[PDB]
C-alpha cells in the first residue's frame, strides 16, 4: 500500500482503524459474501469500552486502482448516517483490507422473518417496512441510488433495528441464486427486483429503488417468500411488459397492496417518492394493533 497517493492516504486517515483498536475472530465466519466472508470482531474506543463489529475481508483485489477507489469511496461512505442505514465504522489496513461494520445481531432480514420460532405481527412487518422506506429516503436525500435493495439486503441490530445495508464497501452478493449476468456489459443483476426500465437499460435512479421497495414489501408480507418462483430471470422483462405483477400475499392489507402497485408503476416519475412512502406506511402501520 506504500503505492498508493500520498494525499489520497491523509485523506482517509479519518477512516482508518488500527489494528491495536480492534480485536477479530477470524476462526469461524458469520456470513459470506461473493467477494468476502464476514467475522465478528470488537473495536475499542475512546475509553477502552467494546463496540461489536462485523469485519468483512474484501477476497479480489489485485490492483492498487481498485484499492484507491475504495478508499475514495470509504471517505464518502463514512460521513453518511442515519438509524435506519448501516455505518462504516472503518477499514483497517495494517493487518487483504478489512471493512469494519457493526455488528447486527439479528442478521440479515430476510432470514429474521422466516424463523419460525418467532412470530412478528403483520404490523412488526410493516413497521420493519416503515424503517426500510425512512432509511431509503436518508439515501434519497444524499442522491444515493443503492441499486440492489431487498430484504436480504437489509439487516437487524440488538433492538430490532433495521439497516439498509449491502451498499458502499459493504456492498456483495450475499445469496448468489438472485442474481443472473447479463451479456452485453458482465453486470450481476438481481433481476426479480428490479425496476422495468432498468432492465431494459441496465440504469438505475432513486425511483427505480422505489420499485425494488416495493418487492421488499411483498417479501416482507410473505414471511420471505421468493417472488416470482415460476417465472425464469430471463423471462420477467416480458412477464412485467403483459401486464403482471406480483399477486396480493394473503395477509397484505389492501392500503398496503396499492403502495406496492404503485412502487411498480411503468413510468418512473409516476411512483412515489421514499418521502412520500413514509407518510403512507406511517399512516398504515398506525391502524394496527
Ligand atoms: C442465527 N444468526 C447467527 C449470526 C448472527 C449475526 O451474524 C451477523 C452476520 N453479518 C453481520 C453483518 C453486519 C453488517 C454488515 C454485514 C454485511 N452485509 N451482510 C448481509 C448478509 C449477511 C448474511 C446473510 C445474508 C443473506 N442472504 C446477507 C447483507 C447486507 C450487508 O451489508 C454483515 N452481522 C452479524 C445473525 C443470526
Amino acid at each position: 500500500l506504500s503505492a498508493l497517493n500520498p494525499e489520497l492516504v491523509q485523506a482517509v486517515q479519518h477512516v482508518v482503524i488500527g489494528p491495536s483498536s480492534l480485536i477479530v475472530h477470524f476462526n469461524e465466519v458469520i456470513g459470506r459474501g461473493h467477494f468476502g466472508c464476514v467475522y465478528h470482531g470488537t473495536l475499542l474506543d475512546n475509553d477502552g469500552k467494546k463496540i461489536h463489529c462485523a469485519v468483512k475481508s474484501l477476497n479480489r483485489i489485485t490492483d492498487i486502482g481498485e484499492v484507491s477507489q475504495f478508499l475514495t469511496e470509504g471517505i464518502i461512505m463514512k460521513d453518511f448516517s442515519h438509524p435506519n442505514v448501516l455505518s462504516l465504522l472503518g477499514i483497517c489496513l495494517r493487518s487483504s483490507p478489512l471493512v469494519v461494520l457493526p455488528y447486527m445481531k439479528h442478521g440479515d432480514l430476510r432470514n429474521f422473518i422466516r424463523n419460525e420460532t418467532h412470530n412478528p405481527t403483520v404490523k412488526d412487518l410493516i413497521g420493519f417496512g416503515l424503517q426500510v422506506a425512512k432509511g431509503m429516503k436518508y439515501l434519497a436525500s444524499k442522491k444515493f441510488v443503492h441499486r440492489d435493495l431487498a430484504a436480504r439486503n437489509c439487516m437487524l441490530d440488538e433492538k430490532f433495528t433495521v439497516k439498509v445495508a449491502d451498499f458502499g464497501l459493504a456492498r456483495d452478493m450475499y445469496d448468489k441464486e438472485y442474481y443472473s449476468v447479463h451479456n452485453k456489459t458482465g453486470a450481476k443483476l438481481p433481476v426479480k427486483w428490479m425496476a422495468l426500465e432498468s432492465l431494459q437499460t441496465q440504469k438505475f435512479t432513486t425511483k427505480s429503488d422505489v420499485w425494488s421497495f416495493g418487492v421488499l414489501l411483498w417479501e416482507l408480507m410473505t414471511r420471505g417468500a421468493p417472488p416470482y418462483p415460476d417465472v425464469n430471470t430471463f423471462d420477467i422483462t416480458v412477464y412485467l411488459l403483459q401486464g403482471r405483477r406480483l399477486l396480493q400475499p394473503e395477509y397484505c392489507p389492501d392500503p398496503l397492496y396499492e403502495v406496492m402497485l404503485k412502487c411498480w408503476h411503468p413510468k418512473a416519475e409516476m411512483r412515489p417518492s421514499f418521502s412520500e412512502l413514509v407518510s403512507r406506511i406511517s399512516a398504515i402501520f398506525s391502524t394496527f394493533i
